[PDB]
């Protein structure tokens, strides 16, 4: 079971916020060229605007800057928040996505292009976008447009991640939905009609039936298979370990030792549990010892014989060494 969310802090060592583009240790930087792109490396949180004009990638001779190499945009895989807006002008061919955003999930909009955008998605040779993670826009409003091969843009419901009021949408002159149909890419049987980030189950901004990790599936694995799982809110989660998986009906009703069905083991309380407590330092710093009964119901032993036990009561106890 993945119970634990972050596992070790948030990742290796954990998060660090970054200054943006043009703001702070990056100031009167038109975009990010291939001289600071080092800078917002280890960085979960990118708070300020991002911007990558071709200058990035053609190199500026002028300003003693060098051409962008393509495999340098996964420093930025690590960033799943931006305060401000996404500027986004070029990008490569050898890429059909972006790539480098694959992990990209709040952007505020608080600072916006123009006054007036949060996410700029424009003149790409790109066919999908990618940004499976992005959950909310909040604010400004979102330009997609000249990516001629760009299919799946138009799919999705970019209502659900609006958060202000009257947030337009202007998706135009990309791939249209006439040859994106014709040709096999349109969203996903898996996923559900509130728009794709691209073919593939995991690009999905909803799932139809369920979802498992990162993932739009459309089996829970409830009655059957692989780890025993049960659905809470679209989810599929595996019930514990000490559940025996049964035939004709559920696993578990929830995520505990003591949610489920019947223990494949002994059964401590509500507990299932695969031995009965043998000496174990209790809450009240007191060894709790316990015994199995006929039908492997875990019960407290007799408080005479301390360091061991058998049946019940005080009954067979000295040992033989
Ligand atoms: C979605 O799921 C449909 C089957 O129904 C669901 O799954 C079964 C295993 C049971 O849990 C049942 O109670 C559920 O309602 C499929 O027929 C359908 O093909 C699936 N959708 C796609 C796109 O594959
Ligand atoms: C970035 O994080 C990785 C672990 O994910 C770590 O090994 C590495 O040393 C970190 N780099 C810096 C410059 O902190
Ligand atoms: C599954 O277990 C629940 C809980 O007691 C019960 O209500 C239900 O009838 C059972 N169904 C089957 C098919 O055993």
């Amino acid at each position: 079971e993945d119970g634990v969310r972050k596992c070790k802090k948030c990742e290796g060592p954990c998060r660090k916020v970054c200054n943006g583009i043009g703001i702070g240790e990056f100031k009167d930087s038109l975009s990010i060229n291939a001289t600071n792109i080092k800078h917002f490396k280890n960085c979960t949180s990118i708070s300020g605007d991002l911007h990558i004009l071709p200058v990035a990638f053609r190199g500026d001779s002028f300003t003693h800057t060098p051409p962008l190499d393509p495999q340098e945009l996964d420093i930025l895989k690590t960033v799943k928040e931006i305060t401000g807006f996404l500027l986004i002008q070029a990008w490569p061919e050898n890429r059909t996505d972006l790539h480098a955003f694959e992990n990209l999930e709040i952007i505020r909009g608080r600072t916006k292009q123009h006054g007036q955008f949060s996410l700029a998605v424009v003149s790409l040779n790109i066919t999908s976008l990618g940004l499976r993670s992005l959950k909310e826009i909040s604010d400004g409003d979102v330009i997609i447009s000249g990516n001629k091969n760009l299919c799946y843009a138009n799919t999705i419901n970019w209502k659900k991640l609006f958060g202000t009021s009257g947030q337009k949408t202007k998706i135009i002159s990309n791939r249209g939905e006439n040859s994106c149909k014709a040709t096999g890419q349109v969203c996903h049987a898996l996923c559900s009609p509130e728009g794709c980030w691209g073919p593939e189950p995991r690009d999905c901004v909803s799932c139809r039936n369920v979802s498992r990790g990162r993932e739009c599936v459309d089996k829970c694995n409830l009655l059957e298979g692989e780890p025993r799982e049960f659905v809470e809110n679209s989810e599929c989660i595996q019930c514990h370990p000490e559940c025996l998986p049964q035939a004709m009906n559920i696993t578990c009703t929830g995520r505990g030792p003591d949610n489920c069905i019947q223990c494949a083991h002994y059964i401590d309380g509500p507990h299932c549990v695969k031995t009965c407590p043998a000496g174990v330092m209790g809450e009240n710093n007191t060894l709790v010892w316990k015994y199995a009964d006929a039908g492997h119901v875990c019960h407290l032993c007799h408080p005479n014989c301390t360091y061991g036990c058998t049946g019940p009561g005080l009954e067979g106890c000295p040992t033989n060494g």
